[PDB]
């Protein structure tokens, strides 16, 4: 199906705003990705609250699957949401307790999708490797796509891996709502990602994020 919304290079905007251990931030993102490739890019710029107390990877997979390679044999939900746009929460839960809840609302205004990001983080030790700004990047993860309960649900054991050869595990469960009502739930599948930082000032007050992300059946 042709997707008339959806152009090969595609601008984003993004404001998140957040707390993470009671620390208050507001970060200001402007991108640029090609759905169709699967691929983005953003800079991103810490606007309040920095410089960060807390590991910037936390916050990076809450800077949209529009963004992933999909093949002919597996519904887009998310190419199919657009123009109205849609919206997904997530939990991230850490191995030492550690829990975030992120959301974003994303819209479409003519080549530009906008997001509306909310981060709320708590409960991580102040010992642990987020609280120390010991994390080094996440690894590639593959994300299961499947509809629980009539809601399109992502699943994915992620884990950062941190300084000394150690890693740091978390689980994301994303659900993922189209704000049309009546668009296909897929089928289940799969999403391979991988998400790099590839550029980062000393403090992290300003970052450059990269993602490349495709689907496959299994």
């Amino acid at each position: 199906e042709f997707m008339s919304a959806i152009k090969p290079d595609m601008k984003i905007k993004l404001r998140m705003e957040g707390n993470v251990n009671g620390h208050h931030f507001v970060i200001d993102g402007d991108g640029t990705g090609k759905p169709f490739e699967g691929k983005q890019s953003m800079d991103l710029e810490v606007k309040e609250g920095g410089p960060l107390p807390f590991a910037f990877d936390i916050l990076t997979t809450a800077f949209n699957r529009v963004f992933a390679k999909y093949p002919d044999n597996i519904q887009d939900y998310f190419k199919q949401s657009f123009p109205k746009g849609y919206s997904w929460e997530r939990s991230l839960t850490f191995e030492d307790g550690g829990i975030c809840n992120a959301r974003n609302d994303i819209t479409m205004e003519g080549d530009t999708f906008y997001n509306k990001v909310r981060f709320y983080g708590t409960n991580f030790p102040a010992n642990g490797p987020v609280m120390q700004k010991k994390t080094l990047k996440w690894e590639p993860s593959t994300e299961k796509m499947y509809v629980r309960d009539g809601v399109l649900t992502g699943d994915i054991e992620m884990a950062l891996l941190l300084e000394g050869n150690a890693h740091y595990r978390c689980d994301f469960r994303t659900t993922y709502k189209a704000k049309e009502k009546g668009v296909k739930l897929p089928g289940a599948h799969f999403v391979d990602h991988c998400i790099e930082i590839l550029s980062h000032d000393k403090d992290y007050n300003k970052v450059k994020l990269y993602e490349h992300a495709v689907a496959h059946s299994g």
